[PDB]
């Protein structure tokens, strides 16, 4: 190919440019996000039983629910809770890979089989199934600037103008309004009620009856009579549209024929299907949706598609609603992406310096420079092949790319020079012979190449996918730029190249290149020198080399390892938990407490604050709540102390100092999926229908053994509520049998005034809404009241709920617990300090089996997956050196010259561990991949240089040493401007401040360590390796100096 | 052992083993070969 496009520059010019076309479209298509997809789907089913309690939503519904849920392809496990607030979740996890469509659709297919069993008012309710991520992508606020909207009407507003088509939005999982839809609310007073001898009944079935709508058929309608002139339709009863016609509803009429209204016996309201959430803005009245990416979807994508459909809604807004951005995980994605392409497009002009520094021409330092964005380009358009998308790890990819392409370029453009200098051959001669020599090189050297990145493509689960991608973006790149190499570059030196006369050297230039030329050549034969007096010594280099790799595996047993850094980005959220049974006042009280401490104490660093009383990742409940928090730009925040993991500590220690309540802020983590790091999730289990008092104590001894091991063990802890008090009432049959009350209007009239009941639908401003009846506050607020509520017998009488009833204080769970279908509680802890998350485990194993009969564990979530199991590294990078081996064996046709070039590898690895140590980094996905690239720019350098001498030593009949030194000194140059061009090229990164600068950091030190170690030790110990190793395994012939 | 019936294990089986067995990897269906128990009321004609 070389020797063809040498001839046809324009053909050659052409390939490159269709390359960088497809490229260029490549990134105009291709979806962008911060990491590949690693999250398990996970299908929730969501169902709701109005004032009803943990276990009766339990054996009602949940149990039925979970009864039918069998015969589900790739299901991992199953959880679930039960509440207090009448809510169910059931939360189905499947195997990564799983179509979530199809999870989907097995999932409804069961549910559809538990539905007729349902309570009718769960049904109404309406259940719901998801397929969601179960974190936010974003929550948009409301507010309204002009204070004339209050936080009901605002959240009305938003229930009923913007919350379904956003829900609709392709991506949009989950929807959670953070407030509530208009009711209309009938505020039942039992004192008017039992004075017209009426009960909540008697309302139930007065609204079903006067807030109807009938079909009535038509006049004139088919099939008719003869002769019609007349049709049309017949209209009578509509829904009731405002509060004065519910107040109208005629309940009876007395005796003396005087009326009772609804109005009469009730207070008649537009007012929330729920008054459980109330959010704030900065302080002020809001609302908002909390917003969840549907599983696979691209975050980008869909939440450029949520604000476009805002954007329509927003020029029909009431005067003063404005849309408020206080939680949003996106901006970082596109904004840390758009760093790492600074980075490059910034990698590539230090480049073009490096290149200009050595070539000193224009035109020259161009061909490496160009070859770099060709190869770059056409990676874009191979990852669109494969369906990968833009991500953190491609774009890092893409950087450390940088490397192996220029080098490519650099030799071979360097070895054309050389070539015209060592012999005055014009420029299109040279090349030839000069691709002629390295071609077949570049070539093998690709091939070993591969057998150091592919390898990680083949790490399991997880883990997997991350390094993944980086094997497949940096092994499509060195293919294509060989072929760059082998197409572009020669036709690029034959044309822009300038003459070399024999001997030249640039000495003749005068400035700073004439000196810059002439200290180089001098520190060349500097170089060799040493090299031939380390050639007549050699045994203690050998005995350094022993050094540097003892103290190599030193440092990496002691560096600590991790997988993916935690970064700042630019949102947190601060969760509110207080004890079940307090009030939603009190959490108000604490949710002030925390709003007031970012809005004064953290004013410097913190944008906004979005505060939920009433909900928590639980959900629901009068004793949680959450503050989603946004920060100012990155910019604004410098230094450690001004960054989310040092903010968050120190909120959580000024909340630790409030009464009653669990407030803590915290950092999300690179992948939840992936968890704490150090955490596990247990799930003690009943395995023998125990119940949940001896599940209780079971999970109380636990903790208590636990509690002794802090050596071990820290926080073990439940995730979930304690039992509280709760008010038992025993209706009493005989008495209601001789009263002549029916249970069904007992049972109504308690539910209905207690717990409220959705009676049927009306028309809110031409919006299909709910019809609320419930007992006015004042009337159940205590104990006393339920005595004040009257149900009306048979013969006419009313009699008050004191008189068929008892009640008694007990305790009893606000949320019930299960895991794949039986009772279960579940326990977060993690490993003290010094300890492995498994030994941690093992020992929570231990502990378990001192339990007592019929109770059992399990792991769950990040604790799954996991065991599993670990380290795959050492087996996986043992068949890399083997194949590397190989394929140096077939590059050299010998068994013994490739340990010339694989005991490099430990020279580039010494540095990496010890700027990685120095800056107290860890060994992460960052450290493993850069360390991979420095490993393999060495290796290339080896090979490179044993090419060189060997060939010496054949083609001529140079003898060992001539040969080594010849080769040495010929390769040292080229070794040099890719060094320093690579190492200047990540300067930027191991410098970076700001979004998903702990990856830049990472990424850029250890190669930066690597390199500059990689470099000096390399040089030197190369030459070394070769000799001895060239003796060792050779066989009586030499070693002069013969010929031919 | 001699301490539970047929119609003992059953319901064992329907009530601890089906259900997780029915949601096991690579199982399609799962037949019970017998009945869970249920609240039996057993009606006299001549009482009622
Ligand atoms: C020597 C050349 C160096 C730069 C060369 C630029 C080449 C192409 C760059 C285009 C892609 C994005 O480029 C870059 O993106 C980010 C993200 O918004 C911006 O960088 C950022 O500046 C400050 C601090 O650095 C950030 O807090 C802010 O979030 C963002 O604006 C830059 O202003 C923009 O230049
Ligand atoms: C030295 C060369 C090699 C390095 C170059 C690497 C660049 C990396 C780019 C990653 C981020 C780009 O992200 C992507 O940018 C383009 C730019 O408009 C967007 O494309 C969007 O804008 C343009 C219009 O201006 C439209 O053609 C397109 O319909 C639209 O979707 C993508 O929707 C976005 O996802
Ligand atoms: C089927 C599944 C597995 C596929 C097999 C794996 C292939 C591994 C090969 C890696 C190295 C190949 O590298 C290749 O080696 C030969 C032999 O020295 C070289 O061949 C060249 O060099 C040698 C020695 O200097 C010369 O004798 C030869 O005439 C010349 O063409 C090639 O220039 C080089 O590209
Ligand atoms: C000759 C050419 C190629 C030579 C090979 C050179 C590569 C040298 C560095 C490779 C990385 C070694 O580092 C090793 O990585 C694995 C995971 O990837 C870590 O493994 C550990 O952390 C991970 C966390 O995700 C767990 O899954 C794993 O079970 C655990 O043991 C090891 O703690 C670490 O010791
Ligand atoms: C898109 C860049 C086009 C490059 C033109 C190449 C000019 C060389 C002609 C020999
Ligand atoms: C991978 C070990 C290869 C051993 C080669 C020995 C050649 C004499
Ligand atoms: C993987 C085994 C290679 C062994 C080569 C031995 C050559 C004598
Ligand atoms: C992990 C370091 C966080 C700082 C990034 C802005």
């Amino acid at each position: 190919m070389p020797n063809f496009f040498i001839d046809r520059p324009i053909f050659a010019w052409v390939i490159a440019i269709i390359i960088m076309l497809a490229g260029g479209l490549a990134i105009l298509k291709l979806p962008v996000a911060q990491y590949p997809t690693i999250a398990p789907p996970a299908v929730t089913i969501s169902a709701s039983y109005p004032g009803a309690d943990a276990k009766t939503v339990q054996d009602t519904v949940t149990q039925v629910i979970e009864q039918n849920m069998n015969g589900i392809d790739n299901l991992m496990y199953m959880s679930s809770n039960s509440d207090s607030t009448g809510t169910v979740q059931i939360t189905l996890t499947f195997e990564s890979g799983t179509d979530a469509d199809i999870a989907q659709v097995q999932v409804q297919n069961k549910l559809q089989l538990a539905m007729p069993l349902l309570p009718q008012e769960v049904q109404q309710q309406g259940v719901s199934v998801e397929k969601s991520s179960s974190s936010f992508l974003m929550v948009v606020g409301v507010i309204n600037t002009d204070g004339t909207m209050t936080q009901e009407d605002i959240s009305d507003y938003v229930a009923a103008n913007m919350k379904d088509a956003i829900s609709r939005t392709s991506g949009v999982g989950d929807v959670q309004l953070f407030g509530s839809q208009y009711a209309m609310r009938i505020w039942m007073n039992p004192n008017e009620l039992n004075k017209f001898q009426l009960t909540p009944v008697d309302v139930i079935t007065a609204i079903k009856a006067q807030n109807a709508q009938v079909a009535a058929g038509q006049l004139g309608g088919t099939p008719p009579v003869k002769g019609q002139q007349l049709n049309a339709s017949i209209i009578a009863q509509t829904r009731l549209t405002s509060t004065e016609e519910f107040g109208k509803i005629l309940l009876k009429v007395n005796q003396d024929g005087s009326r009772v209204l609804l109005r009469d016996v009730a207070k008649i309201e537009l007012g929330g299907e729920n008054y459980d959430i109330i959010a704030e803005f900065n302080g002020q009245p809001a609302s908002g949706l909390g917003i969840k990416l549907a599983t696979g979807a691209n975050a980008l994508d869909t939440a450029a598609a949520i604000r476009a459909e805002l954007a329509k809604m927003e020029p029909f807004f009431p005067s003063g609603l404005k849309i408020v951005y206080p939680y949003d995980t996106t901006p970082f994605v596109k904004i840390s992406i758009h760093e790492v392409v600074k980075t490059l497009v910034e990698a590539i002009i230090l480049v073009f310096l490096v290149m200009y520094l050595f070539l000193q021409n224009f035109r020259a330092t161009l061909i490496p420079t160009i070859a770099v964005p060709v190869v770059l380009l056409g990676t874009f358009a191979v990852l669109a092949a494969f369906g990968f998308s833009i991500n953190t790890l491609t774009m890092f990819g893409m950087v450390l790319a940088i490397g192996l392409l220029v080098d490519d370029a650099i030799v071979v453009v360097e070895n054309v020079e050389r070539v015209m200098a060592e012999e005055g051959l014009p420029p299109k001669e040279a090349t030839r012979k000069s691709m002629g020599q390295i071609q077949g090189a570049l070539v093998g050297i690709a091939m070993v190449l591969s057998a150091v990145f592919v390898p990680m493509a083949f790490f399991g689960g997880s883990t997997g996918a991350i390094y993944r991608q980086f094997s497949i973006t940096i092994v499509s790149a060195m293919a294509l730029s060989v072929l760059v190499a082998l197409i572009l570059t020669p036709a690029l030196c034959a044309t822009m190249l300038k003459p070399i006369a024999k001997g030249d050297h640039g000495e003749g230039k005068k400035g700073f290149f004439g000196w810059f030329n002439r200290m180089f050549e001098k520190s060349t034969h500097h170089y060799t020198d040493s090299v031939g007096g380390i050639l007549r010594s050699t045994g203690r280099y050998l005995v350094l080399y022993l050094i540097i790799v003892v103290g190599m595996a030193y440092l990496f047993v002691r560096l600590p390892s991790s997988f993916l850094p935690d970064e700042d980005q630019g949102v947190f959220m601060t969760m509110v938990q207080l004890p079940a049974g307090a009030t939603q006042e009190r959490t108000q009280k604490v949710l002030n407490e925390v709003t007031h401490y970012y809005l004064t104490k953290e004013k410097n660093n913190v944008e906004s604050v979005f505060a939920v009383n009433g909900f928590g990742f639980a959900g629901r409940g009068q004793n949680t709540g959450i503050a989603f928090v946004s920060l100012k730009d990155w910019a604004d925040r410098p230094g450690e102390e001004n960054k989310v993991e040092a903010i968050t500590m120190r909120a959580t220690r000024a909340f630790s100092q409030i009464k009653d309540a669990m407030v803590f802020a915290f950092n999300l983590p690179a992948i939840v999926e992936l968890g704490t790091a150090t955490g596990f999730d247990f799930e003690l289990i009943d395995q023998a229908g125990l119940g949940h008092e001896k599940l209780t104590q079971a999970r109380n001894q636990l903790l208590a053994e636990a509690a002794k091991h802090p050596d071990m063990l820290t926080s073990v802890r439940p995730n979930g509520l304690e039992d509280t008090p709760q008010f038992k009432i025993d209706i009493d049959q005989e008495k209601a049998q001789a009263l002549g009350v029916s249970i069904n209007d007992i049972n109504t009239t308690l539910g209905a005034a207690w717990g409220g009941s959705y009676v049927n639908d009306f028309i809110d401003r031409g919006r299909v809404k709910k019809v609320y009846v419930m007992s006015e506050a004042k009337y159940r607020m205590l104990p006393d009241d339920i005595g004040d509520w009257y149900v009306r017998a048979a013969d006419g009488q009313m009699v008050p709920f004191s008189a068929f009833s008892s009640s008694r204080w007990e305790y009893g769970s606000p949320r019930l617990e299960r895991y794949n279908g039986l009772p279960s509680m579940e326990i977060l802890g993690q490993a003290a300090p010094g300890k492995s998350t498994g030994e941690a485990m093992e020992l929570m194993e231990q502990l378990a089996s001192k339990l007592p009969t019929g109770v059992g564990y399990d792991w769950t979530g990040m604790s799954y997956q996991e065991r599993l199991s670990g380290n795959q590294a050492p087996s996986l990078y043992a068949i890399s050196l083997i194949v590397v081996f190989l394929c140096l064996a077939a590059l050299y046709e010998s068994w013994s010259i490739p340990f010339s070039v694989m005991l490099v590898v430990p020279l580039g690895v010494i540095g990496a561990l010890l700027a990685a140590t120095f800056r107290g980094l860890t060994n992460d996905v960052y450290f493993q991949v850069g360390l991979l690239t420095t490993i393999g720019l060495s290796a290339k350098n080896a090979i490179l240089i044993v090419e060189f001498a060997k060939d010496l030593m054949d083609k001529e009949g140079k003898g060992l040493i001539e040969a080594t030194l010849d080769a040495v000194r010929m390769r040292l140059r080229p070794i040099l401007m890719t060094s320093l061009a690579f190492i200047l090229g990540v300067m930027p990164l191991v410098i970076s401040t700001g979004a998903g600068s702990g990856a830049q950091n990472a990424v850029g030190t250890g190669v930066m360590g690597g390199m500059v170690t990689a470099t000096v030790l390399a040089i030197f110990f190369v030459p070394v390796f070769f000799v001895v190793v060239r003796r060792r395994f050779s066989r009586k012939n030499e070693d002069i100096e013969h010929s031919h």
